[PDB]
């Protein structure tokens, strides 16, 4: 679909360098080893990041832009649910979801 090119668009821009300072937290899945976060996944029943969200698109396991769109809003869930909300980390994902979901109703 016409929608998914859109949906490469919305990576492009998330992994910009532009967002870089605010994004990178998000680039890959959360190394819960390396950061001892070791109740993260009693907390989290979904992990998702924007690499795993660009190989999904890559891979045709998305529909729609729906289907992509949902991945991204897990992922800013995910950070909304698990830390405290005055969390340095929580005011990042606020960050980035404001270039997405401008670049998201674009479409
Ligand atoms: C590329 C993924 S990484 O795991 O390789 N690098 C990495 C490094 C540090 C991190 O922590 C912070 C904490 C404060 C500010 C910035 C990041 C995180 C991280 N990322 C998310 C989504 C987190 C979360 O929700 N809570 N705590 C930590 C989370 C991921």
């Amino acid at each position: 679909m016409e929608q998914l090119k859109c949906c490469s668009g919305i990576l492009k821009e998330m992994f910009a360098k532009k967002h870089a300072a605010y994004a990178w937290p998000f680039y890959k899945p959360v190394d819960v080893e390396a950061l001892g976060l070791h109740d993260y996944c009693d907390i989290i029943k979904h992990p998702m990041d924007m690499s795993t969200i660009k190989s999904k698109l890559e891979a045709r396991e998305y529909r729609d832009a729906q289907e992509f769109g949902a991945d991204v809003r897990l992922m800013f869930s995910n950070c909304y649910k698990y830390n405290p909300p005055d969390h340095e980390v929580v005011a990042m994902a606020r960050k980035l979801q404001d270039v997405f979901e401008m670049r998201f109703a674009k479409m």
